């Protein structure tokens, strides 16, 4: 197979709300304390969201394309810095032909990829109001004006546990698909009730009834990890995405998948060569314990069946993660774009994979099951349903972008441009 | 090759001091404060040790050998309770004889395996006599009484850089090959200082001098991780040995290996898979970061050639594991056997290990690398100086040990056989 007849789907990518979201889809009763954009505290040539008291925007490593890399860093970062793309989703489609990108899938930045702001603040009919609002938008809005594009995955007012089960059936109804809920969810604020507190079953519940998946976004298990005084970046950027390991061990001995044999788990931005030594473990843990007449799994099942049945590994690159797919089963494995993350291979996603891909010795199965089949399978997406798969290649997509500029751009630059937009 | 044929070293196990060890090697002028044998708090059938008004005692998880499964626990056990072979370095070597295994490297338990329980003590003067009394029983007295079946190791009075350093000239004068130290320092009681601090540089230095291992066992990455109020042990004994990733970055990205390039890390107990990703995100970091002119590595090395120089990768067993074997380099990935410890894959080593070893069609090379050459190369230990290789493979050593009963017998027949004799 070529890199041009490469079908790719991400499961994984990051959205910056825009500036209108909250005046399109806050209710008109409650807008006076709705979300609003302010200048940031520690700089006011950016702006970030006020909300019940806090103020917060993206940070400068999660909006980075194009951007020469001595600028990218922990500092707030807004609007008028970042590629149009990051922020306008018409842009972002075209970012997406541009990089051979079919579809993806938006988690959110302002209130937190799961929720987690929202779940922080003290009034929590405002923070319901507000889950609401970015669902409508991202679940609803977005999916719809460009069909094809976009798989739809929302969050939850996880924070009330009814509320949440009435959100997860009223955006099942928009065509979620998925939510992202806090993957460790001990380590939130004060602490959340666990996987394993019987907390989340209703939630579950609801989630099997409409196949909605639960994407457990890195993120949240490095906040379980005490370290040294002094702030290393490089050592968090080693390791936050590197430790899945911690909440796919909290979701399997939780027993969940006993008490809901069909509940969906992607563990997104987590990589894939976390998963073999973790089953291997797990399996043997069985095998020596299936003296106790009881497992947290259901009967009949190893780990590694549950794995193959509830699971999906999601990653961006990682050359040598696929020596396992034959361990793990190449159907639980997904490729991921995180555009426009520090992390993305955007603009250069298919020819990055396909390398990788080549030097594994992928057969071509194997090839469209990790470029999009096992996603589109996990998600219950059918990615040719508004494109045909001849139109939906790498190659037919980028056909459509051969007028976008992905050179290297200074913040300033958009900055400069930005300026002159609004002006 | 057959299973018999195999030579086996194991660079991971662990030691019950025995009852006498500081009665023989603790000063006579401190005797009165040495620590002394006691009825546990937590569990009055079996003895513990008391020190400086502590009290500490065996788990029921690490010397779980023939009881049992539904005898394993978290509970302390104790002297009665244990296979003999746990404590007794003479029936020691008869059960490794059993599992055809020819060395093994005994980890401390009173001391804490990095000695951090010293480490821990208000009195500074005992916390040091105690670890000097403790590394002439483990690094002098054993090694000596049964040759070539221990790999020395030891462990420092980390608590004091100057001590720390005067410790390991010392022992390294009695043969030791390894130290062990707390894989993550900050996370220890109140926190020690970490390895980029620079406080460890001077015990860094005194271990290349002498060509000693730095090992880094499981068991400290552990307390780093807040976990829910409601306890699983479960969830515990699945996380502990496979967050190595934790204590490696900390290493790789201090500097050490650009300040001491010789510098040699073994990762114990922490498994295989872990590194193959882990190096793949730091060889991907060190290419996109390179436009900065600096590295935490030496001039002209990756991620992987550190990997390949500097460390080893020690597991018990993984079936997955050497599925990036050439990824990782097979010269880096280590065996052990993880005596007496509920992980541990005694009486049936070689048979376990075989298998999959067979399943990834490794080599005889390949064999003969993971069983023991790599080991004996990282610890610059000769496995054949005491006992020809032909005397040393798992069928000659089991050959001495035919009459070894090891059946499965409950740790109260252990205790009816201990109280009898005592
Ligand atoms: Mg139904
Ligand atoms: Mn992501
Ligand atoms: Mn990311
Ligand atoms: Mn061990
Ligand atoms: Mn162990």
């Amino acid at each position: 197979m070529k890199t041009e007849d490469m079908v790719m789907i991400s499961i994984d990518d990051h959205v910056v709300e825009p500036a209108d979201i909250f005046e399109k889809h806050f209710p008109k009763s409650l807008m006076d304390q709705a979300p609003k954009l302010t200048a940031h505290p520690r700089n006011p040539r950016v702006q970030a969201w006020q909300f019940q008291g806090t103020v917060v925007g993206s940070s400068g490593l999660n909006a980075v394309v194009s951007w020469p890399k001595h600028e990218w860093g922990m500092d707030p970062t807004g609007y008028a810095e970042m590629r149009p793309a990051v922020y306008d989703m018409d842009m972002r489609v075209r970012d997406m032909d541009a990089n051979g990108t079919l579809a993806a899938t938006l988690f959110a930045t302002f209130p937190g990829f799961a929720g987690t702001h929202l779940a922080s603040l003290p009034d929590k009919k405002l923070s319901l109001a507000a889950c609401r609002a970015f669902n409508d938008w991202v679940v609803g809005e977005v999916p719809d004006a460009h069909p094809g594009r976009f798989i739809p995955i929302g969050i939850i007012p996880f924070f009330d546990a009814d509320e949440s089960v009435a959100e997860v059936h009223r955006i099942a109804a928009m065509g979620c698909r998925s939510i992202s809920i806090p993957e460790t969810p001990y380590g939130v604020g004060e602490g959340f009730p666990d996987f394993k507190s019987g907390y989340w079953d209703p939630i579950f519940k609801a989630c099997v009834e409409h196949n909605i998946v639960l994407s457990l976004h890195i993120g949240g298990g490095i906040n379980l990890v005490k370290r040294p005084e002094g702030f290393d970046i490089d050592n968090m950027l080693m390791l936050t995405p590197l430790i899945s390991t911690i909440a796919a061990t909290d979701m399997m001995l939780s027993g969940a998948f006993k008490k809901f044999p069909d509940l969906k788990v992607a563990m997104s931005e987590g990589g894939v060569g976390w998963v073999a030594p973790w089953l291997d473990r797990l399996d043997r843990h069985i095998v020596n314990q299936s003296w106790t007449g009881t497992s947290f799994l259901p009967k009949g099942m190893t780990p590694t069946d549950v794995w193959r049945k509830n699971f999906l590994a999601c990653y961006i690159t990682e050359p040598s993660g696929l020596n396992n797919r034959h361990r793990l089963g190449v159907d639980t494995i997904a490729w991921e774009c995180d555009y426009p993350h520090s992390d993305s291979t955007w603009p250069r996603s298919p020819e990055t994979l396909k390398s990788e891909l080549d030097a594994a010795r992928c057969t071509d199965e194997e090839v469209d099951k990790i470029t999009f089949a096992n996603a589109a399978k996990f998600f219950d997406w059918d990615p040719f349903e508004h494109i045909p798969r001849e139109e939906a290649t790498v190659g037919a997509l980028r056909a459509r972008a051969t007028d976008v500029d992905i050179s290297e751009t200074s913040k300033e630059e958009y900055r400069r441009r930005y300026e002159l937009t609004h002006s």
